């Protein structure tokens, strides 16, 4: 059972998952003086149907908001992609204090949290299960979350957490368009990488937004008040779930701007 504590956490994941030391691991530190602007990168285009929102789940180390993915009602296009990618989930990462919590960093700067909006390649594969291990299978948008003013677009998400306080609880989460959480500008960096926790598949084309979104200190406290234990056990708050940045190993981070 992998986790984020000292015994089962990121520094130990390679014992069970050798790809943790691979050549396309995520997240990374984006050094802006080493990024390569690419004129072939098209703008990011997201078109999400709020009717595809399905369910919110406490998965023990985090929580997930999942989406119906039987058709192309909610898709990501453009950027580095020729294929359409189908939305299936968004979630967050955070840290134990405000000074860190993001997974990606920019010129060494750590933000307080990070939003991940995940999609799978339905042009080429028939299911998330098939796509998840393919090099071109997944596309995740990452948004860095900077501590500051309370973000009202987070409100439905935050209000839902009281119904999924402990591990394994789930509840309907409907009529929600997560493009409302994205920053005003979709200028981005992109690089080939991986899932940021086990099974750590090197299957993700990352889209990291240049512009951050805000989150308040109290909103972050709501994330950290989620419990990793099952109902009835001693409460164990979800204090953090961000992986340290990993070596680029010769990869190039491209810039759309
Ligand atoms: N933080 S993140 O990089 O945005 C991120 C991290 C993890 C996930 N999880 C995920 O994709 N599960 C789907 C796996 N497909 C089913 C499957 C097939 C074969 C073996 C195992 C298995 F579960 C998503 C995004
Ligand atoms: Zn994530």
């Amino acid at each position: 059972d992998w986790g984020y504590d000292d015994k089962n956490g990121p520094e130990q994941w390679s014992k069970l998952y050798p790809i943790a030391n691979g050549n396309n691991q995520s997240p990374v530190d984006i050094k802006t003086s080493e990024t390569k602007h690419d004129t072939s990168l098209k703008p990011i285009s997201v078109s999400y149907n709020p009717a595809t929102a399905k369910e919110i789940i406490n998965v023990g180390h985090s929580f997930h908001v999942n989406f119906e993915d039987n058709d192309n009602r909610s898709v990501l296009k453009g950027g580095p992609f020729s294929d359409s990618y189908r939305l299936f989930q968004f979630h967050f990462h955070w840290g134990s204090t405000n000074e860190h919590g993001s997974e990606h960093t920019v010129d060494g700067v750590k933000y307080s949290a990070e939003l991940h909006v995940a999609h799978w390649n339905s042009a080429k594969y028939s299911s998330l299960a098939e796509a998840a291990s393919k090099a071109d299978g997944l596309a995740v948008i990452g948004v860095l979350m900077k501590v500051g003013e309370a973000n009202p677009k987070l409100q439905k998400v935050l209000d839902a957490l009281q119904a999924i306080k402990t591990k394994g609880k789930r509840a309907p989460f409907t009529n929600f368009d997560p493009s409302t959480l994205l920053p005003s500008s979709l200028d981005f960096w992109t690089y080939p990488g991986s899932l940021t926790h086990p099974p750590l598949y090197e299957s993700v084309t990352w889209i990291i937004c240049k512009e951050s979104i805000s989150v308040s200190s109290e909103q972050l406290a709501q994330f950290r008040s989620l419990l990793s234990n099952v109902e009835g056990d001693n409460a164990v708050p979800m204090q953090h779930n961000n992986r340290p940045t990993q070596p680029l190993k010769g990869r190039t981070v491209r810039a759309s701007f």
